[PDB]
């Protein structure tokens, strides 16, 4: 359906469609070592991408219907000089007609102009006043659709966001190609990440954007917060979905010790531009190898593994004792050396023969049985961690849950200064 699908195949980055469009990579784009499908572009002159449209498919009409789609991640905006500025990012634009996609504080615009210079904008904004922000600094998926005969539609993480009127535009000729690249951007040490860029001759359904949506959403992969796989031997800042108040912690090392959720989780700011909530508190998790020959660094759907839990600066074990009384098994941080016989392989998950879920971290004992998902319980006013089979059967609901997580990892697009 596409007539443009940009993707990284062999050791470069081509069009994927039958009219496979040549491409031009500038010599300061950066490609994710790990997914080279996720392309950054920097605020730098030849940081930049053009597609050279094959002829046949430029766009030039009055009434051919058209839509485009993309995930992106975008930095968090840090100061007064990202206000009020608007830079284009997805450039279609040739003679003022056309198309393109432009960023701006807090902001994702869509541009359409026809020859007479009668133009329509769709925005999308999300606020960095926020405690726990979905969009900011993580993969989104963005959806616009265009129907000359009535309306343009942005969409993001498959819903509809908001709706103009385009019927009014006369013949619209686009650009023979289409320039990535940040334009007009006053921030020097801006850049966006983005992957996976189609185009399709057709206004996409709901339906059709939905499951455009989950497929390219590789759900057979573990992520951490920002969106990117999950790996193994890389330090993570715990978010409790069910509690994002909170973060983790440890009473004591030790069997007679445990995990909890303490006190006030703080925030980070910067006047006049942003307040969260602190993503970097509390002892950091490590997934750590189990039996497995895994040459990647990638934390798949069904892996078993181990979790290593960083307290003073040394890592310990994630373990409990099934034989505990009670459903919910209380867990602790034990000295890697005498794990002995505790229980301590945990089986990650991203899916259930199943949809997305949260909940990922399924504690099996010694015999390869359930013993629960982490998640916490109320212990006399003492939230600590444990593992509970009460979980994997509510799990008849896909709301968040006590064992509904989130790995942050440091990240140069969220600002915030650890320890």
């Amino acid at each position: 359906t596409s007539i443009l699908n940009l993707r990284y195949e062999s050791n470069h980055l081509i069009d994927l469609s039958r009219y496979a469009s040549k491409i031009n990579i500038g010599s300061k784009v950066n490609f994710d070592p790990i997914d080279k499908n996720q392309i950054q572009l920097f605020n730098l002159e030849s940081s930049k991408i053009e597609v050279i449209l094959k002829n046949a498919i430029v766009y030039n009409s009055m009434y051919e219907n058209f839509s485009t789609s993309f995930w992106i991640r975008i930095p968090k905006y840090f100061n007064s000089i990202s206000l009020n500025n608007e830079y284009t990012i997805i450039n279609c634009m040739e003679n003022n007609s056309g198309w393109k996609v432009s960023l701006n504080y807090g902001e994702i615009i869509w541009t359409l102009q026809d020859t007479q210079e009668i133009k329509q904008r769709v925005v999308f904004k999300y606020s960095q006043m926020i405690n726990i922000s979905d969009y900011i600094n993580r993969w989104i998926f963005v959806t616009i659709t265009n129907n000359r005969l009535n309306n343009s539609k942005i969409y993001i993480n498959g819903r509809l966001i908001d709706q103009k009127p385009i019927s009014n535009l006369g013949n619209i000729h686009a650009s023979n190609n289409i320039m990535f690249k940040l334009d007009g951007c006053r921030d020097t040490h801006r850049y966006i990440w983005i992957k996976y860029f189609n185009l399709f001759d057709k206004e996409l359904n709901e339906k059709e954007i939905k499951d455009l949506y989950d497929n390219q959403s590789n759900s057979g992969i573990l992520k951490d917060f920002w969106g990117d796989y999950l790996q193994y031997d890389k330090p993570y800042y715990m978010l409790n979905l069910y509690d994002p108040n909170k973060y983790v912690d440890v009473n004591n090392v030790g069997i007679r010790g445990y995990m909890y959720l303490k006190g006030p989780r703080g925030s980070v700011m910067t006047t006049n531009i942003y307040l969260n909530s602190s993503l970097y508190r509390g002892t950091k998790f490590i997934i750590k190898k189990y039996a497995s020959g895994n040459k990647d660094n990638i934390v798949r759907n069904n892996d078993r593994v181990y979790i290593n839990v960083v307290v003073k600066n040394k890592e310990y074990r994630l373990a409990t004792n099934a034989s505990q009384a009670g459903v919910e098994k209380i867990l602790s941080a034990l000295e890697i050396p005498d794990v002995g016989n505790l229980s301590q392989v945990v089986v990650m998950k991203s899916k259930n023969q199943g949809i997305t879920n949260k909940c990922k971290m399924n504690l099996q004992d010694n015999n390869g049985n359930d013993i629960g998902f982490i998640g916490f319980h109320q212990f006399n006013n003492i939230a600590k961690l444990v593992a509970s089979n009460a979980y994997n059967r509510q799990i008849r609901s896909s709301r968040t849950l006590g064992c509904s997580w989130e790995f942050i990892p440091v990240d140069d697009g969220w600002g915030e200064r650890p320890l």
